[PDB]
């Protein structure tokens, strides 16, 4: 089967065949679309998953059907039979992590997918060991502001009772503190996690931008607290190129976006701790982190200081302040030589990437709802681009927050 | 099978049961989501008629009544006899209002029960169509105090006698390809404009020429008619801060009136059903003015603003986009022509969704279309999960008539 997608700005039509390789389900049916819903192993099932992956790996290196390919299938089959699991070769792990990124339909940054530094941490055994690996990742990826994409991969799941987990949602994130008066100091997104850290013994500074400690679980054991060395945490004070009062808002953000709570699936194996990092698209900070009502919520204060007419929404004071904040974020990162991409550049690159994938790969699964930036949607080319969303493996998946599932040793 | 939608800004969860009544297909499967794709005999008719009258009689608290059964029987008798049936006025009004209620791509549905229905089923000629349409335009315009309206022409019979308005909207601007390869006016309308010229229209070849109506009655060849200029309310666009903005020479029309969709009620098909409301500002300011394939004015505006256009990261496009949208809203408000901003419209839609969940068990909504084309996440709908599904009565797309018409 062939499915076509059209771009309504350019009339370019693309043809998707890659969707034929999807196995996992979307949530939709012929009767309902769940496109805007945020969240819609015995040996038995494992060998087919391993075989499908190894077939893809061997095809990619142009060795499909070779003796090396056949011997590797045989080796994995026997390993599964006798140990109930198997270990990936370093080459397969690298290929697999790159492809999980390539396959991430919610990621606008995938033009970069083949440039990913993979740190193999499968020899790690303790939370202190994880801490060391994570510091090294942060220092490597940060590279004094010249950000480099990277992923660190801790040991895979065995019986599900010995999981490695980073309890942080991102490696670098700001604390949030609910006050007795119902207001929040710092990042309201992180209140629950901040409370857990405090309970575990963290001495909270109780400021507006306190970098959270790492809370690290090795081998199914109770998690342990570590402070990332402050000298490894690059931050950017936010100022505006024209508005000199902007700096006195006291805003800053960190340079390194590093997701630490997803699960990486390769060949049926599950890597429950696989922190990965890239660089920011400006709107992530300037639109969502700063301007969501449920986050730092700065629109009002910004608009006030700009002296916009705030008595009617139709003055578009919110839209005006939003643009100025996003200018400030890009200006500040660029002035400090910390890698960042604006939403125009990022989406234009994504379209070129998507066209290339259709041509070379037969498709590019993409989730329009997430790919379109949260401001200025239709002045970016992705708004006008039809997309097809489906699930390919290797993949990054959500997993339940570990405080909800962890069995405490005490 | 009972489904939850969450709002991620407010944590409010709603449960949807209405989707279980859904009839048509979405385009998606369990393997692939097509959420972002724009266009994804006698035997069929009685089940369709029944499903509709059932919901109608239920709505008036007379389900299972003598009058309900009598009506089912009468329509059944009529389909058996004539292979079609005629809706009572009450059913037609109910059906039109519900097609709007069911339109998953419409953010303005809080208004759904306030719709003036003009029954034009007695219309026989294209001149009669013209008269009905001028009356609709004048009623809906109401000197700038806009009122939602639909005019319903005769239903499809054998399909070779269709009523069609050939225009995509009752009021739209012409587009002309230039000798030098550029486009004057609205590029969206080039093909239709050529059909008008081919049919005889004398075009002024300007940037904002209101198109003539091309009206097809009873499957006959369509005819040209010009809407009395005095019935076409237009708004010159100026900015409350930038005095040079008026020098751009921009205007738009006050009345958004879709004329190329098909209304389906109880299996009957109304191929000419022009309907109108009032604009949300972004429709004009973001899409009509700033789409690359539309008037595409961003560059000229940015230049007049003296912005640094050398780098995307200056956000000059974004800055200019906001200023255009400020001017659109200011100009309509200053001339007392009803308009809604995207903040107000989306706030209203959330309230409407809440009403619908509470009173009806759901509200089909297409997120990709409901979220405004600028400032997405600062509107509440961005954070609102929506379920998309197709209920009837409905408005549907239909093929452009020129590809289908036998001359
Ligand atoms: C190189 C620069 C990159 C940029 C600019 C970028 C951009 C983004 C953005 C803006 C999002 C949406 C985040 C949100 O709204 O919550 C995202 C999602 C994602 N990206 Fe990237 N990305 C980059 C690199 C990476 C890398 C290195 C990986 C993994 C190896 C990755 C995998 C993902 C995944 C899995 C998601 C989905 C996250 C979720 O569902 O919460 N991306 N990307
Ligand atoms: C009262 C003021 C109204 C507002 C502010 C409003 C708002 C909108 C907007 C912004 C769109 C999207 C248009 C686009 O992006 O191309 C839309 C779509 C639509 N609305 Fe409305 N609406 C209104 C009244 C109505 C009425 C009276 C009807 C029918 C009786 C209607 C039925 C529809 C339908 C069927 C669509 C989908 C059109 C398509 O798919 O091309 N709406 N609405
Ligand atoms: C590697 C990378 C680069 C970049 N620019 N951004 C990201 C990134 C940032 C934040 C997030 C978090 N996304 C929200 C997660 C979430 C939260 C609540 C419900 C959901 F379904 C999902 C994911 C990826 C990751
Ligand atoms: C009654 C009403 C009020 C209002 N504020 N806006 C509208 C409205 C405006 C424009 C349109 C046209 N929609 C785009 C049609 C289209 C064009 C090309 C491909 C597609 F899938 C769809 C529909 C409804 C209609
Ligand atoms: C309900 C809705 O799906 C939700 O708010 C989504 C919309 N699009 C998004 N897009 C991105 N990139 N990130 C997000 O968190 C969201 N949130
Ligand atoms: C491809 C994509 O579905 C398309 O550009 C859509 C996106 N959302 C939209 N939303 C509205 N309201 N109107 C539109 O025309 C579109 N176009
Ligand atoms: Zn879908």
């Amino acid at each position: 089967r062939f499915l076509k997608v059209k771009n309504w700005e350019t009339d370019v039509v693309l043809t998707d065949t890659l969707h034929l390789k999807s196995t996992l389900e979307t949530g939709c049916t012929e009767h309902i679309c769940m496109g805007s819903i945020m969240l819609p192993r015995t040996k038995d099932q494992l060998f087919p998953l391993a075989k499908e992956f190894l077939d893809q790996y061997y095809s990619s290196i142009k060795r499909f059907g070779s003796k090396a390919h056949m011997d590797r299938l045989e080796e994995v089959n026997k390993e599964i039979e006798s140990t109930s699991t198997y270990q990936l070769k370093d080459t397969e792990l690298i290929y697999g992590a790159k492809h999980a990124w390539r396959n991430a339909s919610r990621c606008v940054g995938r033009i970069q997918w083949s440039k990913l530094q993979v740190f193999d941490a499968r020899d790690c055994t303790t939370a202190h060991g994880m801490f060391n690996y994570i510091c090294n990742h942060v220092k490597y990826a940060t590279n004094k502001g010249n950000l480099r994409s990277a992923i660190t991969i801790f040991p895979q799941r065995t019986d599900g009772k010995h999981d490695f987990r980073v309890w942080n949602s991102q490696l670098i994130r700001y604390a949030g503190y609910k006050q007795p008066d119902g207001s929040t100091l710092g990042d309201p997104a992180n209140v629950q996690f901040t409370e857990i850290c405090i309970q575990q013994g963290w001495k909270a500074p109780r400021g507006r931008f306190d970098v959270l400690p790492l809370l690290l679980q090795a081998n199914g054991n109770d998690p342990e607290l570590f402070q990332i060395p402050p000298e490894l945490v690059l931050e950017v004070p936010i100022r505006h190129p024209k508005f000199d009062w902007f700096k006195d808002l006291g805003l800053k953000w960190y340079g390194l976006p590093a997701v630490s709570n997803m699960l990486l699936e390769i060949g049926g194996l599950e890597f429950s701790a696989c922190p990965f990092s890239g660089w920011y698209m400006g709107t992530e900070i300037g639109v969502r982190d700063y301007c969501d009502n449920s986050r730092y919520n700065i629109l009002e204060e910004v608009a006030k200081k700009m002296d916009l007419d705030m008595r009617k929404t139709s003055s578009l004071w919110k839209d005006q302040a939003l643009v100025e904040i996003n200018i400030a974020v890009l200006y500040s990162f660029q002035s400090d030589k910390v890698t960042i991409v604006d939403h125009h550049s990022a989406t234009e690159s994504f379209i070129k990437h998507m066209e290339n994938e259709y041509r070379c790969r037969g498709g590019c699964p993409a989730d329009w709802v997430w790919i379109v930036p949260p401001m200025s949607g239709s002045i970016t080319p992705v708004f006008h681009q039809e997309m097809l969303n489906y699930r390919l493996t290797p993949s990054f998946e959500y997993q339940p927050d570990p405080w909800n599932t962890h069995v405490w040793k005490g």
